[PDB]
C-alpha cells in the first residue's frame, strides 16, 4: 500500500473526514472501523478526538487498501494518517472505535488494528469501560 497526499476540508464525525484528494473534495470513511454517531454515547469525544488529530496535522495522508476504493454512498475508503500517524488505528487505541466492516480484500490493517483493540479493552478504555 502506497501513502498519497490530501488536504484537510473538514471535519465531520469519528471515522468521516472531507478531504481534497487529487483536486476534488470528497468525504473519505475510515477502513476497518466504527465509531459512535454523534448521538451515542461516546460519539461527541469520537468526533472531538478525529477532529484534533486532523486539524492539527501539518501533513494528511491517504492510503487506499487492495479493493473498493468508494462505498455505495461514493465515500471514499482508505486508511487515513495525520503526520505519519493512522487515525484508525488511533481512535481503536483509545477506544472510540470497535474493529468493523472487515471485508475481504480491504482488510490489509486489520490484525494491527485488532491488537489496537485488544490494548484498549485490556484497559478498559471509554466504549470497554
Ligand atoms: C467502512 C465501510 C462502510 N461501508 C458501508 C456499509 C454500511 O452500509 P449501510 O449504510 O447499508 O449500513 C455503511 C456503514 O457506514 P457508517 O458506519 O458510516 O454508517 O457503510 C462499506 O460498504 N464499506 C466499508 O468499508
Ligand atoms: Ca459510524
Amino acid at each position: 500500500l502506497e501513502k498519497e497526499p490530501a488536504t484537510l476540508i473538514k471535519a465531520i464525525d469519528g471515522d468521516t473526514v472531507k478531504l481534497m484528494y487529487k483536486g476534488q473534495p470528497m468525504t473519505f470513511r475510515l477502513l476497518l472501523v466504527d465509531t459512535p454517531e454523534f448521538n451515542e454515547k461516546y460519539g461527541p469525544e469520537a468526533s472531538a478526538f478525529t477532529k484534533k488529530m486532523v486539524e492539527n496535522a501539518k501533513k494528511i495522508e491517504v492510503e487506499f487498501d487492495k479493493g473498493q476504493r468508494t462505498d455505495k454512498y461514493g465515500r471514499g475508503l482508505a486508511y487515513i494518517y495525520a503526520d505519519g500517524k493512522m487515525v484508525n488505528e488511533a481512535l481503536v487505541r483509545q477506544g472510540l472505535a470497535k474493529v468493523a466492516y472487515v471485508y475481504k480484500g480491504n482488510n490489509t490493517h486489520e490484525q494491527l488494528l485488532r491488537k489496537a483493540e485488544a490494548q484498549a479493552k485490556k484497559e478498559k478504555l471509554n466504549i470497554w469501560s
